[PDB]
């Protein structure tokens, strides 16, 4: 074995419950005043109806299952009631040892980000920016657990939120700007000792329901991001021959799966016991509360995140690359 354990960094595609559990614990600490993310009918705090690809990945590589990790959280939560009066809670959570540092909402780059809402009629003034961008996760893992020793496979899957908050937030990043942030982060991993890196591009989200009417902007972003990331990783691989870099082309996998459903009616993998027959609709609608009968016939769980079947598909592809030594 070249590695005996896996470390994960990224966003809702990878998170096994950080976003969920930090909003549960902040809601308890504020006595009901924080909205819970990834609530039922999402599965056990994942942004899906089952395990996500980082969980299947560890099974397919026969390594230990991911365990959630994060750093110490310490914030002054300042809320405002109806009448404009401020109320405050000092929120703390100790650092949580683990291996999967991903968090829903995270963008490539450093720093914390804001993507938690007040609840129960309160508005939030400050103190909810407790979640960590992908590069911040890396920084915190090194602070908490030291440098990498070479016995880890490190997965890095980020960039979707750099697009998301460009569309629906306050950002204006180009794809190749966002890619540069990912390349900086991945260079931090190498400078910190990582010797095996599984780096993913952004999936082909052309048909994601939440991106309807954003297609020109999404398409240009994703194509520019993924071309920049690939070229940048080729360059890092040439400069660091002691590092195995695996390029998980999530884009092409989503594209291939979707073109098989569009042209042939189905994408089937009998080794995995999966058949997808829908790549354009939500299995779960956040308007009716509708969850269709057989959600694992769909690529999309909600308007963006994949079903657990599509997560399994992703994991098999990524594992395949590692098993076959298919490096840059
Ligand atoms: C800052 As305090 C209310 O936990 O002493
Ligand atoms: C910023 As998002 C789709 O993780 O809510
Ligand atoms: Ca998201
Ligand atoms: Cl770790």
């Amino acid at each position: 074995a070249e590695f005996d354990r896996i470390t994960n960094f990224g966003d809702s595609l990878s998170d096994i419950g950080n976003k969920h559990m930090i909003t549960v614990d902040m809601n308890q600490a504020t006595s009901g005043k924080i909205g819970i993310r990834a609530d039922k009918p999402n599965f056990d705090g994942r942004f899906s109806n089952g395990p996500v690809w980082t969980e299947y990945l560890a099974g397919f590589l026969a390594k230990p299952a991911p365990v959630r990790g994060h750093g110490e959280i310490d914030s002054q939560v300042v809320l405002k009631d109806q009448a404009g009066k401020q109320i405050t809670y000092h929120y703390h959570h100790n650092a949580l040892p683990g291996t999967n540092w991903a968090v829903g909402g995270a963008m490539s780059g450093l720093g914390n980000f804001l993507d938690i809402d007040a609840a129960n009629g309160f508005t939030a003034k400050s103190g909810l920016d407790v979640l960590t961008n992908t590069g911040q996760q890396i920084k915190l893992r090194i602070a908490n657990k030291g440098q990498f020793t070479g016995n880890e496979l490190v997965s890095y899957m980020s960039g979707t939120n750099n697009l998301w908050f460009t569309l629906f937030g306050d950002l204006d990043q180009t794809g190749n700007k966002a890619a540069g942030f990912a390349l900086t982060d991945i260079e931090t991993l190498i400078d910190a000792g990582a010797k095996q890196v599984l780096a993913a591009n952004i999936p082909d989200f052309v048909d994601a329901p939440w991106f309807a009417g954003q297609q020109k902007k999404t398409t240009r972003f994703i194509q520019s991001h993924n071309q920049a990331l690939k070229a940048g990783l080729d360059q890092l691989a040439a400069a660091h021959p002691d590092v195995e870099i695996y390029y998980f082309d999530a884009f092409d996998l989503f594209n291939k799966v979707s073109n098989e459903v569009k042209t042939k009616g189905k994408y089937q993998d009998k080794e995995l016991a999966i058949t997808l027959t829908n790549v354009t609709g939500e299995a779960y609608s956040y308007a009716t509360g509708k969850v269709i009968a057989q959600p694992n016939r769909n690529l999309f769980w909600d308007g963006l995140h994949p079903t657990t079947a599509m997560h399994k598909i992703m994991a098999k592809e990524a594992a395949s690359l590692v098993i076959s030594g298919r490096t840059l």
